[PDB]
């Protein structure tokens, strides 16, 4: 099982103060793996939710839409954009609502932040073995 996530009001006022908020344990991490697994057998890398169900499940199940919606105070966003990333460079300026990076792999497999604009420095980062992916939030 898992337990159901709320935001609290203080993660609504870091994502306020900062434009951004890092969650430890965002996405079961057992999900992240099978994910990325899946992805490394799919071997571009942009929309790999178009070809796999994995990325819609977590992003519903998880609730992710639902938590950028509330922290950006939009009615609603949904996914319109992905991109499995290597390397943290590879996440470049986006003008969606609401950004997540989700780790899929190693130490911080199944955190992520949430955050607008550009990739925000020294905030999150994973090791050279390890991959994530950033998913795109739109209210258009």
């Amino acid at each position: 099982s898992r337990m159901r996530a709320v935001l609290h009001l203080e993660h609504k006022r870091y994502f306020q103060n900062h434009g951004h908020i890092l969650f430890e344990g965002l996405a079961p991490v057992s999900d992240c793996k099978q994910l990325e697994a899946e992805l490394k057998l799919f071997l571009w890398r942009e929309n790999v939710h178009r070809t796999l169900p994995g990325v819609q499940m977590i992003v519903k199940r998880v609730r992710l839409d639902h938590l950028a919606a509330e922290l950006t105070h939009r009615s609603r966003v949904a996914l319109v954009r992905d991109l499995w990333v290597q390397k943290q460079e590879e996440i470049l300026f986006d003008d969606c609502d609401c950004s997540v990076l989700l780790c899929l792999s190693g130490e911080k497999a199944g955190w992520g932040l949430f955050f607008s604009g550009e990739y925000p420095q020294d905030v999150f980062d994973w090791g050279a073995g390890d991959t994530a992916i950033i998913l795109r939030f739109s209210s258009a």
